[PDB]
């Protein structure tokens, strides 16, 4: 049987990584994408030539804003949701793995409308669609003729081994993952009966380069105590790929940092 | 006189922070939602003990706008009332919170969006804006005029890594709270302003057996001053080297497996 | 007159706590190891302050028979000089310490062995047979006549989570004493004997810009009040519902990285 | 090349999974018991029938005690442990995994001599041991010429997922599980110099039935979330064995709970 992966935000680095991985081991990927459509497509092509309809490609905003129908009243958040794990059914029939990785990342200081789009980009991405995918993805396992229903339902939150060593300034997008923590064990108690595992995967530093200038890449990248830098994406993948397999089977409500040892570090 | 802000101060663990403020000699603004009536009581009772020592104000801290008026502005003027009418604000407790289940299995949309508007407003969101709006307010003070001793109590969960099944939106709102205290204890520290947390297991049930006989310590669930006089005591000068942490008062109920 | 039993009391953070709780109004035992000079001074003063409200124990608490005796005898002695000379111990402090660096890499085995056991012994085994002679004691005792405010209290570390480099065996301990404080908590809650940790970041450093200037807030260490202080109110009968619980007093520290 | 793997405890139960897990692998792998010496030397029978010269079996009580010599003073756990770690380089030049997973437990309840053996034992197999060994391990690889030192040197300690919700009346088990914990930690960060990752690994209940009468065994395991029951001895082993893999390389200092969701429980 070929099982079928949702990852989000997957045209690139991390989330395309994590896509790769899943293809490698046999899934059918559904690949999301919020503005970059074009590396999107062209990974779905790479996917499908090497093996004929094991990829499509699906577009939506996960903020929590409710955006202009596509064809009477705004959509929600909730829907879109609902949306991407559905064309996960109507293109293979099912959804075995969901894999939220998509989120937003940038300063929110302490010391007038952009507060708000801040605070529904970052929440939203971070942890209100992650809920609303996990809801969706439960209440089609659940619609599912147990019969019927895979044997190795997984979903990896992608967390941040650092948010308790917070990052100066980025107070929503700390808070939000501290709730997509919440999110992972709440869920994977909840989800527990019908065997759906919910874990999370926090990387530390990783692929800093597109990121950073030069010179603050290399200051940060120097304080990591294993090899002194940043993770390569596939460092982090292949362990979202491990929490998957069926050799994980009996892990679930719990978060692997995959730091290079920064989170042990004191100033 | 110093000033407290304690949101859903209007009864139970709310209202006995805020008697505990009172009696270290606190000014206290009790912020309610829907309990007007209770609030204004307190209110009279505190000023009959010490006049002009308390006063009320609304708001809905759901993350929604309303007749427009957004929650920043809403938080914003919460603080903005503790200075217009006393000139300063030295502590805030976030203690107002939205708790109902969420399940994840089994017009609803729009009630969904409602729960998930309130439930995160009232447990995260607002208490960051109000955070954001006491900070500016230090910050803007002349050095010479602050307060030497600024505090921000977040009321967490003791129990919420050990999740209450069908109340995921809840859990993660505690969880975002949680993130709130360390960022917030951290990028406050330079001002000067201490943020905590304190996490209650099971307090004031009836204002049950089955709870109660779970926890270690004595086999009840706390008083409400059980919890007050924690927030009390980290508020005070002399935990003035505590920072960024969240103090449980559960009883041992988080060290128990099922 | 409740009675408190504090480990390596002689100076620094355990003289301050001894001194915080003679100022609440109890009876204190000062133990010391190498310290009998100050330790006899401090008691001399607090006698001056109220008579008969001190007195001194001198034990090893390092894990190795002496002129034989074990670590648990001298440990049960210690509990037992409290109450054949005031009949009743109350709160335990288990602060005495020994920290100095075990490096992995680069009569030295026998060195070694000493090392083990005194980190070991009085950052972790002490404080177990310390906690267990004090146990038999309140349950040995008809329940008509216990005390109704028993509190042990360990001192922790709120930085082992981010280890000082070659330091593994004084970490390993302080991972063991945070342990026993949640088991010990469990297991003795039918006494109704709380157990709890309180963790220091950086304190009284001198009794040093590199390390004090990275602490959030004031950029310094801590003063010995500023801990002890969280200390007595842990053991105030306020904080009656506090159990099984480590509260850091830490200054922000533990929330930095590299 | 052909590395090696050292797993203490190794003979049955948990510890043996792991051997033989690594042994899969293409590990030669060094199996060390206590008392269990027929079923230690029946294992490395059969694995040396599927790959001749690929085990070897080595004795050792690993409480902290001195114990009488095998040929001038009493040998101490420290000497003991050297020689555990000796025994890899003396057969097959190289020791490039460790497992830590020999453990005494019993309870220890606070409400003469069997108190100090007590103490001993449980403390000597859980923490102070392993704490020996990891240093042996580490003096042996510092003496290796860089130019012959392995790639993919990884030391992995079996904790416990449930010791921060105590068993009980096992107090000197639990605070020997939080030294082991500590030195998870502060090994990995000490030891990353050398690329020697650290890492632990806490099952919450397994292989139930030969240590519990049936309706013990069957009311103990329906509190799990996932499954309602204890887990296998290879749901625990696959773990330690891709922590020790290339593809878990920037992974150190992290403890992964092998719980089935059983600490997010609450009484
Ligand atoms: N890189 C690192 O060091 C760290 C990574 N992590 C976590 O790992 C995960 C992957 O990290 P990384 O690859 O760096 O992430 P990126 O910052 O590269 O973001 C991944 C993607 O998320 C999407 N996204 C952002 N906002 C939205 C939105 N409003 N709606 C829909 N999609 C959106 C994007 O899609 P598009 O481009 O299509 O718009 C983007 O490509 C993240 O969850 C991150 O927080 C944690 C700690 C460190
Ligand atoms: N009680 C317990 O066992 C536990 C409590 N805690 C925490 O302690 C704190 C106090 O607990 P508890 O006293 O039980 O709290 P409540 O459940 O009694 O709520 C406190 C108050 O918050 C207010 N509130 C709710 N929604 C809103 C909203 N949308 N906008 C503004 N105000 C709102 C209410 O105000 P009004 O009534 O005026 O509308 C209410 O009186 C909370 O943060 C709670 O999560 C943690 C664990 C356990
Ligand atoms: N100071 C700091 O920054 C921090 C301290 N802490 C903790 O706070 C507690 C107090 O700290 P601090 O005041 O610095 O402690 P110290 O380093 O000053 O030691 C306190 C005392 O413990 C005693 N001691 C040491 N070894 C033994 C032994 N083998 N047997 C009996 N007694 C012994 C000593 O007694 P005598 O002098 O009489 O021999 C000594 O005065 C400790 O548990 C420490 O780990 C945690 C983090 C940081
Ligand atoms: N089983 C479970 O549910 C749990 C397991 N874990 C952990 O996983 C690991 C494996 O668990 P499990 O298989 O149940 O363990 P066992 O209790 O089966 O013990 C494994 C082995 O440890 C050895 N050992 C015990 N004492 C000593 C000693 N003094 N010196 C040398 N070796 C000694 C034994 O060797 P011999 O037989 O040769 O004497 C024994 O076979 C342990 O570290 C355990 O704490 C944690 C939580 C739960
Ligand atoms: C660790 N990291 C890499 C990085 C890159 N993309 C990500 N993307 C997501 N979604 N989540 C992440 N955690 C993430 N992290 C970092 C960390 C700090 C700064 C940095 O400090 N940047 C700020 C400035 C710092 C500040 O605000 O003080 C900037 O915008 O330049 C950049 C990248
Ligand atoms: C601790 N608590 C009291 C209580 C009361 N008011 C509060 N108010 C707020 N804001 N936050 C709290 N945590 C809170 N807690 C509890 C604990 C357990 C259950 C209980 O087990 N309840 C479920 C079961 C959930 C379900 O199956 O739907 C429920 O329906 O509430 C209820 C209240
Ligand atoms: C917080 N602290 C003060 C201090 C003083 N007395 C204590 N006494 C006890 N019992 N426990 C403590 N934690 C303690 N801490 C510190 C912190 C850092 C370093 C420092 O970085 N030191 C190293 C570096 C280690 C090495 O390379 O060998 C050292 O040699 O001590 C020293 C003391
Ligand atoms: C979870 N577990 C399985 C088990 C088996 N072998 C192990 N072996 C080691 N080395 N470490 C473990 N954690 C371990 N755990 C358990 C847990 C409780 C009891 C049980 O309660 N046993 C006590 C009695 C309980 C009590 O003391 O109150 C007994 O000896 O019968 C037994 C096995």
């Amino acid at each position: 049987t070929v099982p079928v992966a949702l990852v989000t935000g997957a045209a690139k680095r991390l989330g395309r990584s994590i896509a790769e991985g899943l293809h490698a081991e046999g899934y059918a990927v559904c690949l999301h994408y919020h503005r970059s459509a074009a590396e999107a497509n062209a990974l779905s092509a790479t996917l499908n030539a090497r093996r004929p309809n094991s990829a499509i490609t699906v577009q939506a905003d996960l903020s929590n804003v409710a955006t202009a129908p596509v064809s009477s009243a705004p959509v929600t958040l909730f829907t879109r949701c609902a949306e991407l794990v559905a064309a996960c059914y109507t293109h293979w029939g099912r959804c075995d793995v969901l894999v939220n990785n998509a989120s937003s990342f940038y300063p929110t200081p302490l010391l007038r409308e952009a507060m708000e789009t801040a605070t529904a980009d970052l929440f939203g991405s971070n942890a209100i669609a992650p809920y609303f995918l996990i809801k969706a993805f439960a209440h089609r396992v659940a619609g599912t003729p147990a019969k019927h229903r895979g044997t190795n339902y997984s979903i990896i939150n992608m967390v941040d081994a650092m948010t308790n060593q917070p990052l100066l300034g980025y107070t929503i997008y700390t808070m939000a993952k501290g709730a997509l923590e919440g999110l992972t064990r709440s869920a994977a108690l909840e989800l527990a009966p019908l065997q759906i595992r919910v874990n999370g995967v926090g990387p530390g530093l990783s692929v800093l380069v597109d990121d950073m200038p030069p010179a603050v890449w290399e200051g940060h990248r120097s304080k990591v105590p294993l090899y002194q830098r940043d993770s390569s994406a596939a460092e982090v993948s292949d362990v979202v790929i491990f929490l998957c397999s069926s050799k994980a089977k009996y892990i679930t409500g719990t978060c692997v940092k995959v730091d290079g040892g920064y989170s042990l570090t004191r100033a």
